[PDB]
C-alpha cells in the first residue's frame, strides 16, 4: 500500500468531486469505518448499514445471457447494472465486468482472445510479449441497432463459436418503476442471493492520531501527518481484520505522535459486493455525523476494491488508469473538511 494522491477538500465545496470519485469505483469488496470515542451505534447508521445489500452469484453463467435483448431492456436500461467474475485471476485467468454504463468489457489470455474473434486491444505485456488482451462491448449502443453485422457477430461469438461461462457477482440498483427481479430472471442457473458480512468491533484504549485539518503534511509536535495516519489506519484494520491464528493475535504496530488515547473506539467493516450507491449513502451519514457535537475529532471511511478486475485505457481524473484494486480513504473532520487518500498494492 503505497499513497498516489492525498488532497483536503470539503463536502460543501461545488468543486469537491467526491460524489463522483465513489460512484465511478463500481466494484467494492470492502467497506470500513473507525469512530474514536463512540459506544453505541445509532439506528439510522446501523439500519444503513445492515442493508448495503442485496448482492447474488450464478455458477457457469454464459456470456451470451448478458447480451440479450431481454437482459439489456430488464436491467441496464432499467437501472445500474454491476457484474463481476469470481474467483478468476486478472494475470492469468479470463476476467469479464460489466459496467453500469453498460458496457461489456472482458479481460482475454492470448489463447482464448484468438478463439472468440473479436476485435479488442493489447492489455497486459511481459516485454516483448502479449499475455492479456481486452474487449469492450457498449450494450447500450448495440441495443439501438440489434439487426447489425456487429451485433450478430458478437452473438455468434458467445453462442456458437466460443461459448465464454463464468461464475458471476451479481448487484443491480433499481432505478425501475417496471419490477422484475433477478432472484427469477435467472432460476435457471442456481442462482444465490446474498448479504455483505457486517463486522462491528469495539476497541478498548485506542490511541489515536491528532490531526490538523488544513496541514496534510501537518504541523510538528502539533498534529501528525495524511501518510502517518494511512499507515496506521491500515495497521489497524490489518490486526482487527485478520483474526490470526493463537501465534500472532498480538498486535505489533505503533502509532504516531502526537497522538490522544481514546476509551471507546467503534470500528465497523462491510464485506462483500458493495455497491456505489449503498457506500455514497454510507459516507453522506459519516459526513453528517457532525451535525450533533460529537466526542470524535473525525471519523474515517475506507473503501477496498476487487484486485482481480479489468484495466480500461481511460483515465480517471487523478492522472491514471480506471480499474484494477483500488483503496482510498475519507478522513471526515467535525466541519465538513476531509481528506481523499488513495493508493495502490
Amino acid at each position: 500500500r503505497h499513497l498516489l494522491v492525498c488532497e483536503k477538500s470539503n463536502f460543501g465545496n461545488h468543486k469537491s468531486r467526491h460524489r463522483h470519485l465513489v460512484q465511478t469505483h463500481y466494484y467494492n469488496y470492502r467497506v470500513s469505518f473507525l469512530i474514536p470515542e463512540c459506544g453505541i451505534l445509532s439506528e439510522e447508521l446501523k439500519n444503513l448499514v445492515m442493508n448495503t445489500g442485496p448482492y447474488y452469484f450464478v455458477k457457469n453463467l454464459p456470456l451470451h445471457e448478458l447480451i440479450t435483448p431481454e437482459f439489456i431492456s430488464t436491467f441496464i436500461k432499467k437501472g445500474s447494472c454491476y457484474a463481476l467474475t469470481y474467483n478468476t485471476h486478472i494475470d492469468e485467468d479470463n476476467t469479464v465486468a460489466l459496467l453500469p454504463n453498460g458496457k461489456l468489457i472482458l479481460s482475454l489470455d492470448k489463447d482464448t482472445y484468438e478463439e472468440t474473434g473479436l476485435q479488442g486491444h493489447p492489455s497486459q505485456f511481459s516485454g516483448r510479449k502479449i499475455m492479456k488482451f481486452i474487449v469492450s462491448i457498449d450494450l447500450m449502443e448495440l441495443s439501438l441497432n440489434l439487426d447489425s453485422k456487429k451485433y450478430e457477430r458478437i452473438s455468434w461469438s458467445f453462442k456458437e463459436k466460443k461459448p465464454l461461462k463464468f461464475d458471476f457477482l451479481l448487484a443491480w440498483h433499481k432505478t425501475g418503476s417496471e419490477e422484475s427481479t433477478m432472484m427469477s430472471y435467472f432460476s435457471k442457473y442456481q442462482i444465490q442471493e446474498h448479504q455483505p458480512k457486517v463486522a462491528l468491533s469495539t476497541l478498548r484504549d485506542l490511541q489515536c492520531p491528532v490531526l490538523q485539518s488544513s496541514e496534510l503534511e501537518g504541523t510538528p509536535e502539533v498534529s501528525c501527518r495524511a501518510l502517518e495516519l494511512f499507515d496506521w489506519l491500515g495497521a489497524v484494520f490489518s490486526n482487527v481484520d485478520l483474526n490470526n491464528e493463537p501465534n500472532n493475535f498480538i498486535s505489533t504496530y505503533c502509532c504516531p505522535e502526537p497522538s490522544t488515547v481514546v476509551a471507546k473506539a467503534y470500528l465497523c467493516t462491510i464485506t462483500g459486493f458493495i455497491l456505489p450507491e449503498k457506500i455514497c449513502l454510507l459516507l453522506e451519514h459519516l459526513c453528517h455525523y457532525f451535525d450533533e457535537p460529537k466526542l470524535a475529532p473525525w471519523v474515517t471511511l475506507s473503501v477496498q476494491g476487487f484486485a482481480d478486475s479489468p484495466v480500461s485505457w481511460e483515465k480517471n481524473e487523478h492522472g491514471f488508469r480506471k480499474g484494477g484494486e483500488h483503496l482510498y480513504n475519507f478522513v471526515i473532520f467535525n466541519n465538513q473538511d476531509y481528506w481523499l487518500q488513495m493508493a495502490v498494492g
